[PDB]
């Protein structure tokens, strides 16, 4: 009887999980795990046990994430239609973690024809809903989602959420459509001043996109301002920062600065050989030295005998297809269009 | 008096709804017929609209295509002040008005919009995922392709409806086929030879399974084996349709890689002349005849054709599919005749239509 408080305690913890005050989450996880040996139902102990997944994606451990979900797979039976809700939210966080979107999204869908059932709701479900669409690229659909979660985390006044919905909606509107509409959005970040954790990570990425959309718009001098904002504002070696400079190096070629340019160049190159995660940023960078710093017979020595061959490891996307571009475009401006041929017939293959 | 006659109509109409989602032909046609003797009594502007959209429904299930458009254009300014589900119906009908007329990634488009207000509006059809499947098919997205159908799967078991199941299963394995895995296509296809004989159309059945396995023994080099199987399927083919014309227009190649250019002569001609009856098949018509200029006319006339009466019709529609295969057609050409400047210029624009 005395272990009721627990099964409250078990619900407060639930809503630290969900507007993730981590610093609740902590206590409760510590203080239960005393009180969660001394109780045995397992209708409430099946509780602690799938919110303890929730608490996992939370502390991103992805490993532990896969080995308890695979333990509560065969319990799935008997449990409640709550507690049955939250394992097909977990593994579709998994999933989403493992950036499986596709598999990520068919959990998380039923994870919304259950809590619709049972009158449920949890505004970050929508989002990451929203998010599997988006990172898919379902755009009417994501959109749909999104707005629910903008509209469910304005009530609760989390500025955080706020700009993770309209950072992805700014994203959607500029994939396809108008920038002028997604500009807007980004200039609605930017003007909001309430600060939070983090909030300069997420400005770094605002500020990130807007240099790349007025970089498609030409206005090249408003969008070296938005790099240069966007650099300082990043602490980090992550793959947007690598963009980033390989971006903003472009602008410097467009605005006669080829000193800048190559200095930009560098830095990434010698960020980029830190490490092996983003080794293959490393020779796009390298591609741009040789296209605008080297003798053309060089960049295309390069572009034939190392980065082809490098690809060959998992480069099928874009990677692969811009060097056979690049190479089409570098004989058939010499009017060797045979060779361009050649390079533009593996493209079409590539893209089957 | 008028009232009850609108009463009544309204109860007709939703009764007419329900047979253009469940397909019963029978039953459209009669409610269609009925309903004309009584929609001139009606002058309630909710439901003389509501009638309008159902009745593009129906043109969509007679395939007229030239009156769709036309039912379709006199809504598409004032629709946005109708019902909220008047507008799903206008996007559904807008969406499959582009699949007929194989603008596929245009149809999607309003496809999913249609999805969007679907949830919006608290009410979905599980005929509406197996249309966006089937868009993310000819779009050769095959992931979210099994991922639609996977929804119209479960949708159509639910409801008990195992005919469109079938359907599902062959979409299933078409996917499959171009995501390269032939072995478990063709598994899958096979699986459908034993559920064909279920159903009443069940040589219809077999004619699309006979063809899309001929298609798999084609692609793996089994050319006898792809005669054979397009053989059987054109024998159960005593309709003149579209999936009629993509067998034909598949054993012509067949016969060609067997050097039976003769018999392949004599299926191109019987298939032009089943294109040309009926102007759906303009698609095909057209392609059709590029195989016949390909191999049974001269060099010079196929480029012609090509550039003089293909690209100019695939311009006119968005058939961008059809636009692609023919710039390769184009480039191919050239590039045997070692003008190789102009060859590269048509791959320069097959790579902005995959983009």
């Amino acid at each position: 009887d005395v272990e009721e408080d627990v099964k409250g305690k078990l619900d407060e913890w639930l809503n630290a999980l969900v507007h993730l005050d981590k610093q609740q989450v902590e206590r409760i996880y510590e203080e239960l795990q005393g009180e969660m040996k001394h109780v045995l139902d397992f209708e409430i102990i099946n509780y602690y046990k799938l919110l303890y997944t929730r608490y996992l994606i939370m502390k991103r451990d992805i490993s532990a994430l896969e080995e308890e979900l695979d333990k509560l797979k065969k319990v799935y039976k008997k449990y409640s239609p709550f507690q049955k809700l939250l394992y097909m939210y977990g593994r579709g966080l998994l999933c989403c973690l493992q950036y499986r979107w596709k598999d990520g999204l068919d959990y998380l869908l039923k994870t919304e024809v259950m809590a619709k059932e049972q009158g449920y709701h949890e505004t970050g479900l929508y989002y990451n809903i929203a998010l599997a669409y988006t990172h898919l690229d379902i755009h009417h659909l994501a959109i749909h989602f999104v707005n629910m979660a903008l509209e469910g985390f304005r009530s609760e006044a989390k500025a955080r959420n706020i700009i993770n919905c309209q950072i992805l909606i700014a994203v959607s509107y500029t994939e396809k459509g108008q920038y002028e509409e997604a500009l807007k959005m980004y200039e609605s970040i930017l003007r909001e001043a309430t600060s939070f954790a983090d909030k300069d990570v997420l400005l770094a990425i605002t500020l990130s996109n807007m240099g790349s959309i007025y970089y498609k718009k030409g206005k090249y001098q408003q969008a070296k301002k938005y790099y240069l904002d966007s650099l300082q504002l990043q602490k980090q070696i992550d793959l947007n920062y690598l963009d980033t400079i390989y971006e903003m190096a472009l602008v410097c070629i467009k605005l006669e600065e080829l000193e800048e340019a190559r200095t930009l160049i560098d830095k990434g190159i010698d960020a980029a050989k830190q490490e092996e995660r983003f080794n293959a940023k490393l020779y796009l960078l390298l591609m741009l030295r040789y296209k605008y710093f080297e003798e053309a017979k060089d960049y295309k020595a390069f572009l034939e005998n190392e980065a082809i061959p490098l690809y060959k490891s998992a480069g099928n996307k874009i990677e692969l297809k811009k060097v056979y571009v690049e190479l089409a475009e570098h004989f058939s401006s010499l009017s060797r269009f045979e060779e361009s041929n050649r390079y533009y017939r593996l493209v079409i293959d590539l893209m089957n």
